[PDB]
């Protein structure tokens, strides 16, 4: 009796996941010759390439504990395989006598390498490996071929593209397993009946003082509730306008599917079929690039200019990107990662992102611009890292994408447009209740000068409690000064790029 092995990386979902139902249905149509192990690998080797903080890894532990209750509702169960995915699967390999491997295929450079791989040595020891490209809607393979060999790099560009493209089928959950018995004990898990068991909270959260509120629980099944939720209001779906979504308030203004898209806990292909369902229903209803489709098609314009590009997540190499003088500022760079900067606004930003790993689509446009072309000078890669650390939709090519066009680095060439950190959020929060939730100490600031602090007399200071440079800082830079020097700056980086 040989093993059908299912390899989940991403697409941390039963549903619409065509590689894991390839496996279940093979077993069932030859009931008896099969074992079917799923399969995570906790794989040490991810670390020394990305951060984790303590708020994604309890996603993704809640993620998994989610899958494996998934999978037993199918008679199988999750296997958490402990090791490097090159020492991991010859001994499976054999261990197991694995006759099938899939998995759902990743852009991303460590993804592309480990999983060649993985190939090389399923190609000799005659393990049929089937890969299904379903993390995107669109395959970046085939965009970037139909565009004659390039990633399109404008949005509207893009756009014309798929548009002539097939949209997959969208598939359902698996079949249960039809009279399928527990694999049989191997050497590993003889030695250890739970070695394979979904890790623990304790085993992945090495740091759990840094565990901010549980507010976006990981899982498919909270992943799929909180769509559904989502698109009860179809009036706010059909006529949904990113840019005029608010950065702060204090419920998001968004979705928050992001984690779920990001781990592939919800299929984008099911959104993107569900929000089809209502626009065809909502005759007024908006157009990309501000619909909610528009958003997906912005996850999937950054996957295929990522693609395309394995320096993606830095300047120097990355064929997009502008090459521009940034300077080292590790105290002003601290100040930024820990929401110090004396900008209420900014550091209400920051510390919403560390405490709770998601922050508004424009409230990360406010901090990184801050942190590069628009105040500190500081390289938009320096940014990606925090972000890399405290976000939960952490994605190498989402937040790479965008942390250039913040930057105006690539996409985005109107540097002489500068958010201001005093202006900006008093649009949508003139009472800076936000600064308020998130920044406390200055919560008894009037709204006056809550974003602007040091209009506020020493008398009244004190009088507020928070006295600037003792309870709250001074801000780190001026930005009236600074976001004149920096355009200039930018021009002379602009041209620079322009004469090589
Ligand atoms: C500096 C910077 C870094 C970012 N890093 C990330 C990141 O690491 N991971 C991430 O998922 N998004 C990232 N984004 C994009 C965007 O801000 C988030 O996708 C969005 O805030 C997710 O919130 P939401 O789910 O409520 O989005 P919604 O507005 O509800 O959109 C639905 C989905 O569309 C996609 N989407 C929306 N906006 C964008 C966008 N601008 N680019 C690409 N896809 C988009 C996401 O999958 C999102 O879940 C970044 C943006 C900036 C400016």
């Amino acid at each position: 009796r040989s093993t059908l092995v299912h390899w989940f990386r991403k697409g941390l979902r039963l549903h619409d996941n065509p590689a894991l139902s390839h496996i279940f249905t093979a077993a069932n149509a030859a009931p008896g010759r099969y074992f079917v192990r799923p399969i995570f690998i906790l794989d040490p080797g991810i670390l020394d390439w990305m951060q984790v903080g303590a708020n994604r890894w309890r996603f993704l532990q809640q993620t998994l504990e989610d899958l494996d209750n998934q999978l037993r509702k199918l008679n199988s169960r999750l296997f958490v395989v402990r090791g490097k995915p090159a020492e991991v699967f010859p001994r499976i390999f054999k261990s197991w006598r694995v006759e099938m491997l899939t998995f759902e295929t990743d852009i991303e450079p460590y993804s592309v390498t480990r999983d060649a791989a993985v190939q090389k040595l399923a190609k000799a020891e005659g393990v049929r490996v089937e890969t299904h490209c379903s993390h995107t809607i669109y395959n970046p393979e085939l965009v970037i071929a139909k565009n004659l060999g390039k990633a399109p790099i404008t949005y509207q560009k893009f756009l014309g593209i798929v548009e002539q493209l097939k949209v997959p089928k969208v598939l359902g959950v698996p079949e249960k397993l039809k009279n399928m018995p527990t694999p049989p004990k191997d050497e590993v898990e003889q030695k250890d009946s739970a070695a394979y068991d979904c890790p623990t909270m304790k085993q992945l959260v090495k740091r759990p003082e840094e565990l901010g509120p549980n507010k976006f629980p990981g899982g498919e099944t909270e992943a799929l509730r909180r769509m559904e939720e989502s698109l009860k209001d179809e009036i706010w779906v059909a006529r949904f306008e990113k840019p005029n979504t608010a950065p702060n308030s204090l419920e998001p203004s968004t979705t928050v599917l992001s984690p779920y898209l990001k781990f592939g806990c919800l299929s984008a292909r099911l959104f993107n079929q569900k929000l089809k369902e209502i626009i065809k229903r909502q005759p007024k209803h908006s157009q990309p690039p501000v619909s909610l489709i528009g958003q997906l098609m912005w996850r999937e314009f950054y996957y295929t200019v990522a693609a395309a590009e394995p320096n993606f997540d830095r300047m120097l190499g990355n064929v997009y990107c502008m090459q521009i003088p940034w300077q080292e500022h590790p105290d002003h760079l601290e100040a930024w990662t820990h929401g110090r900067t004396g900008y209420p606004f900014i550091d209400a930003i920051m510390r919403q992102l560390r405490q709770e790993g998601w922050i508004h689509h424009l409230a990360r446009h406010a901090v990184a611009c801050f942190l590069t072309r628009g105040d500190l000078w500081i390289s938009w890669e320096e940014g990606q890292r925090v972000f890399e650390q405290l976000l939960l939709d952490q994605d190498w090519a989402l937040n790479a994408g965008n942390w250039m066009w913040l930057s105006a680095s690539a996409f985005f060439h109107q540097y002489f447009r500068v958010y201001s950190p005093v202006a900006f959020g008093k649009k949508t929060d003139p009472q800076g209740h936000y600064i308020r939730k998130y920044v406390p100490e200055l919560s008894k600031y009037p709204a006056g000068c809550i974003y602007e602090p040091w209009k506020a007399s020493l008398v009244d200071q004190r009088a507020y409690g928070c006295v600037l440079g003792t309870d709250y800082p001074h801000r780190i830079v001026k930005h009236e000064v600074v976001h004149k020097e920096n355009i200039k700056r930018m021009g002379a980086a602009y041209k620079v790029n322009r004469e090589v």
